[PDB]
């Protein structure tokens, strides 16, 4: 059993056909995780938005929030004895094994997974440090002069440990570091060949927009709708799918073979 | 020894220059195909054009030494199908394994080194890629079976049995000059579905976690373009540049990616000697 | 008799969106009443737009090409044309430079119907040490080349009307359109109009501007169902070409969706 | 003359770095209207109500009300009481020079109706105008099945005394036919040099968006933000800007501090 939580601290803004907070949901759904705690301010334009999830076959619960680890304090019944998986709000992911990424983070029941992607602007994230063999060496929060590129992305997976680490304190990198001074932190390359954008500032939900659009409207396929990511679980069968532009989608995935 | 082909065929946006001349934002369209098979472990290359632009493409690629390939170049007397360079290139192909690109079409995802080396390394029949799209009418479509098996290929289909359009990528053994000499527009689509009816085309789907996006209207050049800036200017790196993907197979060493850098794009092939990328 | 003179110094050739970028200038230089036109190049590059456009005589115009040997400067396009000029008055586009407005047509008509000094244009941008900068008392009072601390955002467009005196003005440089632009302003014959932030200036010149140009002219014309800078189009309502000029520049584009907007052009009224 | 924004949620969501509500808010404040009720969804009136309050931070009087889109003048028949009006779509986007100019035009007749007729793609879409040989307006055809022309109504009208009336007796296109058929609609022509784009759907919204980006980081300038536009129609003091300032912020600090032509 794994628990997520998503912080939204922006996260009900579209990029471009469905809510920012749809992707974040999309990625946890696709990892396997079915029990979601939503972190906000919001809380109440979230449960009208998403309900208790039992639509989409999942269990939706709600908490209120001074950092990012503070996640873990507020979120701590509901982790309970647990292992558990953080992602941010405002953070959309593409590519080509990403189930296969996430499954097999998911899947380790020990530690903790982080990922990190080479970015043109590594000062605005948590930066990892590689030795001349690859080994990550060091995590710095948002450094003056970053050490590398590699930027750790906004999607964290913990084992029982994290609460009583995020107790002791707030920077979700402290939390990183002190698995890594336990040699206890698997960092897994996100390669090039993903997307990991930012929804964050006017000019990258911009981006974002335009990136999704070209995709979907290439493919006839939508990112990050749970409907279909739920369906695709097994999680929903196809009577539900079928009481559940967005609606003609969802139709067409009762009558189509997608691989 | 597997051989390369790129078809890059032929208002008035394109009267100054050919299509695949065109940057897709901050580079020449022909560099996206160009580094497709070179991805794939392809250094001997043949590029065929119209008569016009056969020339343009030498003096922008030369014999492409620069970069460790052996590039060659032929011309197509007017444009009667993408089969006939299998013909035009038979003696360029003599008895090797072949891949052919259309010189329009532009590939982005993670594990595309892997997708392409499997299919580059089979000895043996044809591999295709099926990718899924909204447009599938405008392609060639492959229709599968309940057990996902590949039944039948129609070239630009009026009513598609199928929204998996057929790339334009493509691996063919020693049979594909003489299935191509026996065809009577020479299609592709007639190449291999001669394939398919011997059991000897391998299919596989290109998941949507891939981008095989179109460069070919004014409209679909503009979105490749909005596309490969957006990941390139969040990256700090480059997508489809063809001294990268030398440097990486090591084709070419530190010193003669230090002389290319020089003279210009520059001061991104200068970064990739100074750092590990993953 | 005005005169035109399109300078790109290859990147003029490239596309915004549907048309080659060249298309811009010369609409522009059309829509401000200018019919004999001389476009410099490089020595690569004059055979290619030669290629493009021809003599012009399609078009109801009179295309001139002429080369610069080595980039020295905006200024020397004066000493290359000064024959094409003659005792003229004459006007300067620079090839990377998109126009979008309205009240263009008569902004231009106005700056291009003065029979002395020299006209400029002063845009609001947020990158002025980019270009040449005007500084204002609203009087001008200063020009700055790519200014390190610029005086204000106002920058100088690439659209420069000229009467007589800027071919020996430019003799006596040592070549900066802004010091040409500088001996006006001494003398006190610089008009400078402000283009007003309701008018689209957009960049061209590098991979970013291109990209954003190009989004920029397909929304409008794809909202609209009109194009932007289309010669035939600006030709054509100048009445410089006829309808059967027209019908026969449509009839090869045909296949395409240039020839069949020309052909709508002939059965459809547009204000 | 009276403002109403009819906004029918949509007209919340941002059109790159602002409420696309102000795009429409700054059309009726550059026309010199300062009286604007913004009529919505008992669901979506609160949180205009939240977003721009009574309006006086930028020296406007701001009221609301909840809800055909000719149905705005019987909701806002009191508010309107004997005054001239005008009325915008909230889901409609205006750039161009001489704008001001276009709007003062219309927004200073005192008899008859005043629209805008733009060349569209997709006229269909819309309200279409009829022009004769002589660029007469003949005829209004509410989204025609075969269209007259390609000249598309905008969501833009200025209406005089008898508009409450005529929608008395819901498509605003039958409103503006009643004024053409008494010979008092006055329709101007939107050149091609104004952009009039939609934000109505999620390809268009993108649009927009890309649009007043290239345009804003270009220019160092803001489209349609209404507390510059207050300032420059001298609604609001340089000490109410600074309070008010108090991306965005450093912007207003900058309009007082800089000669914009
Ligand atoms: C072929 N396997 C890869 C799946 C394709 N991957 C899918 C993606 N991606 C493109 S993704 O993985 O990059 C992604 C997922 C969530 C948020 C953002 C991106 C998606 O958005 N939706 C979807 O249904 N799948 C198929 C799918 C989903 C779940 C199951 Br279970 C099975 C299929
Ligand atoms: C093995 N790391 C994953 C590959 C990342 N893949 C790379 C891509 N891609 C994003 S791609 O593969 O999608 C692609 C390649 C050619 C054309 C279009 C797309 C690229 O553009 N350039 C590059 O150098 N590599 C690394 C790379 C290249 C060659 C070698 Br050999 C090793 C690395
Ligand atoms: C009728 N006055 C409004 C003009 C609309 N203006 C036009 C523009 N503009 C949008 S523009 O003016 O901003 C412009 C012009 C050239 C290059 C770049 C922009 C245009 O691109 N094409 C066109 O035919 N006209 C009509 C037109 C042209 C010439 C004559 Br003569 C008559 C009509
Ligand atoms: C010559 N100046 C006319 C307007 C310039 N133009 C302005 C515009 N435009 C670009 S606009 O006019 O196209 C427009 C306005 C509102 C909504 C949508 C578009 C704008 O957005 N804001 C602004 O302050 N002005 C100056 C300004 C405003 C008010 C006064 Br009073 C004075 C100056
Ligand atoms: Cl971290
Ligand atoms: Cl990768
Ligand atoms: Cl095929
Ligand atoms: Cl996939
Ligand atoms: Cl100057
Ligand atoms: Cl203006
Ligand atoms: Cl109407
Ligand atoms: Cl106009």
């Amino acid at each position: 059993k794994r628990k997520g939580i998503i912080l939204a601290g922006k996260q009900l803004l579209p990029v471009y056909d469905k809510p920012m907070i749809y992707y974040p949901l999309s990625t946890l759904m696709l990892a396997g995780i079915r029990e979601i705690l939503i972190i906000s301010t919001d809380t109440p334009r979230f449960q009208q938005l998403l309900g208790d999830g039992s639509n989409w076959g999942l269990d939706l619960q709600y908490a209120v929030q001074d950092g990012l680890a503070q996640a873990f304090l507020i979120g701590e019944s509901f982790i309970g004895n647990d292992l558990s998986a953080l992602v941010l709000g405002d953070n959309l992911y593409y590519g080509h094994d990403f189930h296969e990424l996430l499954g097999s983070a998911s899947q380790r029941q020990t530690g903790a997974s982080v990922f990190a992607y080479h970015v043109l602007d590594p000062e605005r994230y948590g930066v990892v440090e590689f030795d001349q063999g690859g080994k990550a060496i060091s995590l710095e929060e948002k450094p003056l002069e970053p050490k590398s590129n590699y930027a750790v992305t906004g999607l964290y997976f913990y084992d029982q440990q994290v609460v009583d680490i995020a107790r002791d304190l707030l920077e979700i990198t402290d939390v990183n570091r002190a698995y890594l001074e336990r040699g206890q932190l698997s960092v897994e390359i996100m390669g090039r060949g993903y997307a990991w954008l930012d929804t964050g500032t006017h000019d990258s939900l911009l981006e974002a927009g335009q990136f999704i659009a070209t995709l979907e409207n290439r493919q006839g396929l939508k990112v990050a709708c749970p409907e279909e990511i739920a369906y695709r679980q097994k999680w929903i069968d196809a009577a539900q799918l079928e009481k559940l532009g967005y609606g003609q989608y969802l139709k067409r995935l009762l009558t189509e073979t997608v691989y």
